[PDB]
Parts: structure tokens; sequence; C-alpha cells
């Protein structure tokens, strides 16, 4: 390319294929995103070059070159995705996973105060280093660019056809990603958006008007949805203590009012003893 050398393929992302690259003016390593195809993303995607914080990946530059959209990103050697693959025998310690939690709602708490959603959310967009930081990917894209995907954090006003987003939906994602850490398997792994929800209504029961108003006016809620009870949290993530129950809970309430918010969830009690751990990373 003109103005970097191609290192290798990373990965495939919702908005475009990714590359980790070097750049020929400075030799530093970025990775890079070639947009998969607009003038109103261009001025709304370079607003986000603005958005620093230590635990959401740097948009170093957006680049719109012989009609095309690139997005340069600070490089991060692995993903959360990884981390837990290869942590699957042992499990994330627990320090560690209240470091990366208490971690990713500072980064959603920076990016919400500034009125930025993710809305796509999963460990493929969380990036780990060596230092014990992990950091959020992709702030910002879906309100710019819009419209097999993972359905597996998605939000369930969403899946209920809300044409609307709020904080909420990085909440409820941020949930789905702490309760996998600790089980080391999905928490609402669907494969088709009816699975997704009907998985979510066989774990934390149908929804209905007592627990979440408003929810049988939304656009896809059918009265015909089976009506399933709701587990106990504490069948859901053994061995989670109260603390990390209760933060979780507050996390997945059904009706997006009630979540958590990302700054009043650093306050829970379950981050009193948050250290910030090294971890073992093999790259």
């Amino acid at each position: 390319m003109e103005n970097f050398q191609k290192v290798e393929k990373i990965g495939e992302g919702t908005y475009g294929v990714v590359y980790k690259a070097r750049n020929k003016l400075t030799g530093e390593v970025v990775a890079l995103k070639k947009i998969r195809l607009p003038s109103t993303a261009i001025r709304e995607i370079s607003l986000l070059k603005e958005l620093n914080h230590p635990n959401i990946v740097k948009l170093l530059d957006v680049i719109h070159t012989e009609n095309k959209l690139y997005l340069v990103f600070e490089f991060l050697h692995q993903d959360l995705k990884k981390f837990m693959d290869a942590s699957a025998l042992t499990g994330i310690p627990l320090p560690l996973i209240k470091s990366y939690l208490f971690q990713l709602l500072q980064g959603l708490a920076f990016c919400h105060s500034h009125r930025v959603l993710h809305r796509d959310l999963k460990p493929q967009n969380l990036l780990i280093n060596t230092e014990g930081a992990i950091k959020l990917a992709d702030f910002g894209l879906a309100r710019a660019f819009g419209v097999v995907v993972t359905l597996w954090y998605r939000a369930p006003e969403i899946l209920l056809g809300c044409k609307y987003y709020s904080t909420a939906v990085d909440i409820w994602s941020l949930g789905c990603i702490f309760a996998e850490m600790v089980t080391r398997r999905a928490l609402f792994p669907g494969d088709s958006e009816i699975d997704q929800l009907f998985r979510i209504f066989r774990t934390l029961g149908t929804p209905d008007e007592v627990v979440w108003p408003g929810v049988t006016s939304m656009p896809d809620y059918k009265p015909s949805f089976p009506k399933w009870a709701r587990q106990d949290f504490s069948k859901v993530v053994p061995p989670l203590d109260e603390d990390g129950r209760s933060l979780l809970s507050q996390m997945l309430h059904y009706d997006p009012n009630k979540r958590i918010s990302a700054k009043a969830a650093l306050a829970h009690p379950f981050f009193q003893d948050v250290t910030k751990p090294v971890p073992h990373l093999r790259l």
C-alpha cells in the first residue's frame, strides 16, 4: 500500500477486514481496517479520533483515499476471545476478571459520558496487552455506518426490534461477557434471532409488563412467546460470589432503564478489592 506495509491478517470485523500493518513514515505497527462499501460516515467517524481513554483502542487516523476508507487503530496483540480460549482449562483468575470488568466499565463510562455507544461489544473487540490493560475497539462505528455476525451479546430490546439504542445495550453485552469469563461458556449462544431471544427468556424468564413496562408494545414482541420462569443467578454463574451475582443481575435487567450505568457499576461493592494483575499472555 502507498503509506503502509501489510504484516498479516488479524481478522474479519463487522464493518470490514483488519490487517496488522507498519506505517512507512514512522515504522509503527497499527491495526488497519478496510471499510467494506458516504460523506455522513466520514465526519462522524473522524470525531472519534478525539475520543481518547486508556481503556479505548485509539483511532489514530481516518484515511479516505482512492475512494476507499481505512481506519488506523493502535495495535494490541490479543483479544479476549483468544485469551478465554487459551485460559479454558483453568479459567481466567477472578482478580483478573474483576480487573478486566472494572477497566471495561471505565471505558464505557468514558464513551457514554461523551454520548458515544458501541452497540456491538463482543470478546473479539476487547483487546489485551502484557501490562494487564484491556481496551474496547469499535466504539461509535455502528451509529456512523448503520447496517456470520454473532448475536450472543445482543440486548433484548434490539432483538425485540426497538429501532433506538441507549447506553444500556453496552451494559447488557458487558454483563454477558462477564458471565462468560466466569463460567468459561457463553451465557446466551443463540444461532438465530429467535433462538437468542428464547435463550435469554429461558434463563431470565419471559419478560412481562411487571418487570419491563412497555415490552408488550415493542415492534417484534409476540403475545404467543412461550412463558418461561426465571432461573437463579446462583445456577447460571457458579461459583461467582453474591457481590458478582448482584452486579451481573443489575447489568442484565430486562428494562434498559433499570440496567445499572457504567458509572454506578464502578461503585458496586464487587470492586471493593479490585487490583490490576499481570495476565499470562503467550504471543
